[PDB]
């Protein structure tokens, strides 16, 4: 019943519908030209209507607005079901007013089921150390009293997607204690959470001299990056334990992104019926972490979503679905490793 406070699930509230946002935001989305595809590409775009929407799955839920009061609740219970305690919740620095209505009702919300959430700073336009460290106190000051904000002991934690976009040198000015932009012993120091990606060659040298204080893998396809290989896990963990980083496996259900990215096959993992997660969980577990993260709740556009799905057949596609299994299997099969996780912990 207990929640879990060190188990992060990445959370995403860019989903819209007609009746609260005015369009059917997310569902409908952009194809993506293929990288090694040729000059002039006219992949097109995918409409958002019942029929046709941007995921290989349905949602239990339809086509829901992540502003919606009622879908908010439901994704609060979702959260209770899974035991993941803490919601990892995607930031674009949008800026307007609409963001921070959003992000204050996700939050009101959260507290009712004490769930705590924290951020996951994404690779907004423009992104940099100096604006980063703006958009850090930002976010401190404007939400940091609220009930629901995450805290380990003390601090906030961020998670810092496609970390490797800034280089190390400008990590330092933020990060590194005798930095020139410090938030080291201020009042908005944090555990920064930067993302490894490729071999320890590359990586090691990355997190210490960026100064993060841990690194995560993200990707719910396994073997997609070094980091994502879970037979690599266990020599992550000792050398995250040597040098005092924490290490925050990410775990998946599966993946598949084939809809917006038609050219991407390759990275495709089927669900097989629940096998896929446990075996991957069963790694993260096994590596002897602190902490683990979930990719993903509801990116429903890569397929690695733990929200409840339903069978769908449209004259636009034939969705994937849980197979034989239940629209809630993910989340209750979640509960059941998270249970496993704080037995061992
Ligand atoms: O949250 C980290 C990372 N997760 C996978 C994507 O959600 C990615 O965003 C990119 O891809 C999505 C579609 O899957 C697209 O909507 C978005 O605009 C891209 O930035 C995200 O950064």
């Amino acid at each position: 019943t207990e929640l879990d406070y060190d188990t992060f699930c990445f959370y995403y509230d860019w989903y819209g519908s007609e009746a609260i946002d005015g369009q059917y935001r997310h569902w409908a989305h952009a194809i993506a030209p293929d990288p090694n595809g040729g000059s002039g590409q006219n992949p097109g775009t995918i409409p958002g209507t019942q029929e046709s929407i941007a995921s290989n799955f349905y949602p239990q839920l339809g086509r829901y607005s992540s502003s919606d009061p009622n879908i908010l609740t439901k994704h609060m219970d979702m959260f209770v079901m899974a035991r993941t305690g803490v919601l990892a919740l995607t930031w674009w620095n949008e800026q307007d007013e609409t963001e921070a209505k959003r992000i204050g009702l996700i939050l009101d919300a959260a507290d009712k089921k004490k769930i705590k959430v924290c951020f996951h700073l994404e690779p907004y336009p423009s992104r940099n150390v100096q604006n980063l460290r703006e958009n850090i106190v930002k976010l401190i000051t404007r939400y940091g009293n609220h009930p629901a904000f995450y805290r380990k002991d003390g601090k906030p934690l961020f998670f810092i997607y496609d970390s490797y976009l800034i280089e190390p040198s400008e990590w330092e000015k933020l990060l590194s204690p005798g930095g020139s932009i410090t938030i080291r012993n201020t009042a908005y120091d944090a555990l920064m959470i930067g993302l490894w990606t490729s071999s320890p060659t590359v990586q090691r040298p990355f997190i210490l001299n960026a100064h993060f204080d841990g690194f995560y893998t993200y990707f719910a396809a396994t073997g997609f990056t070094y980091g994502s290989t879970p037979t690599n896990w266990v020599s992550m963990q000792k050398w995250a334990k040597e040098n005092g980083k924490i290490f925050i496996p990410s775990v998946g259900p599966g993946y598949i992104d084939t809809r917006i990215r038609p050219w991407n096959g390759s990275v495709i993992r089927t669900r097989t019926d629940g096998q896929y997660y446990d075996a991957m969980y069963r790694k993260a577990i096994e590596a002897g972490v602190s902490a683990i993260s979930i990719t993903s709740f509801n990116e429903w556009h890569e397929g690695s979503q733990i929200e409840p799905a339903v069978p769908y057949t449209s004259s636009e596609f034939t969705y994937l679905d849980y197979e034989n299994r239940e629209p809630d299997y993910y989340l209750t099969r979640t509960a059941y490793w998270v249970g496993k996780f704080r037995e061992s912990k």
